[PDB]
């Protein structure tokens, strides 16, 4: 199942949209789109701009989500994942780095620093009820 | 289009306020709020869990996701410990929301604060079919 | 409820039990350690753990690997680039990337439960690329707004 999506490119935006790995690649890559370089000190977090905005279909979301290799290799991951980006968005998407790891890291522009899984999600209408079920889990 | 699934919800006698909402119509999420009634502090590194209040019962091939919030993340370095947290559709218990200060200040959580997001989907439940090759 | 079936490899270093779910309804599968030394994660590190197994997802499945509450709560131990992301194109082992942020030292032994495998549809995007997306109430009027 295919889905489109609007994107509109920012003034810092450069390269190709956002691109699959391989034709059955679950997220596409996030490039960074900091017009100036960002250090990561250990133990701190850094906001990364992306430069692209998106509307996303009624009922879909995003998730940012960290690519594995930044997290194995330097500690680097997503500090908030998985970041949810609501249908109604229509700011820049942000991606928001933790270091974790013993030295600090430069995030230039260019660098893949995460990646966007698009997700179906259900909108929950409550039934307030007095008691609940029980079942072989519980409590 | 949005579809809607109803879901049972049960108040504890720690929650205070409203159920669960969406911040907009479009969103993923619902906001779940601290629902202690004395403050807990988080001390820089420390993990503490936070209660919310509410039980839910999830319909068959639901499940629903704790996620972080931006705000929290950006300015305090405050997040999930067990990003993302997922509730069962058998869970009857108390949703807590499982929070640790990666920031470097202490940080008070006070009932009324938005903690975490929380967002439903479906899953498939998986039949496992042994194999010698893959593909 | 609705049923995936989804072919799995044993590879040398698996140990008896295939993934389960812990209900009938639950969302995930418990993973399972299947280092055959004994990792020691040192407070702050990150450790990658082996699990024994490999899948082959059908398209547009994926399989999440998220923490174990149990093990965040009791140990600070959870999954450094959670959500891991397994889609159709990995058939390579499924490796667990713990982190721990606790307070000691904590050893893996196989056996050990590390991790739980929730398998969900994602959606492929095609962009349609333009100037002017639509405006809505998300951020309106907020401070710094343009
Ligand atoms: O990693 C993230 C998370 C959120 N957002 C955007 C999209 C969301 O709709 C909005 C609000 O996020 P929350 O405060 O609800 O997490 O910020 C990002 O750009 N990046
Ligand atoms: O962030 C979380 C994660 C889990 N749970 C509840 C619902 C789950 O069904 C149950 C068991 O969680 P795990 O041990 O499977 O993580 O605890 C929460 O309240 N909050
Ligand atoms: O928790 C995880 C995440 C990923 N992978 C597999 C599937 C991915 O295709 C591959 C490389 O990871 P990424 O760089 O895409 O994150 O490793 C795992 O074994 N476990």
């Amino acid at each position: 199942t295919i889905i489109e999506v609007k994107i509109k490119k920012l003034e810092n935006f450069l390269g190709n949209l956002p691109e699959y790995a391989t034709e059955h690649s679950a997220g596409m890559d996030l490039v960074a789109a900091n017009e100036q370089s960002i250090t990561i000190k250990v133990g701190s977090i850094q906001l990364i701009p992306t430069g692209i905005a998106i509307a996303l279909p009624e009922s879909f979301e995003a998730q940012i989500r960290p690519r594995s290799g930044l997290a194995v290799k330097h500690g680097i991951t997503v500090a908030n994942s998985p970041g949810t980006i609501d249908a109604d968005y229509r700011g820049e998407i942000k991606v928001l780095l933790i270091n974790l790891g013993n030295k600090d890291f430069i995030i230039e522009k260019g660098m893949r620093i995460a990646q966007m899984i698009i997700a179906k999600y259900e909108r929950v209408l409550w039934a307030e009820t007095s008691i609940l079920t029980e079942t072989m889990r519980g409590r």
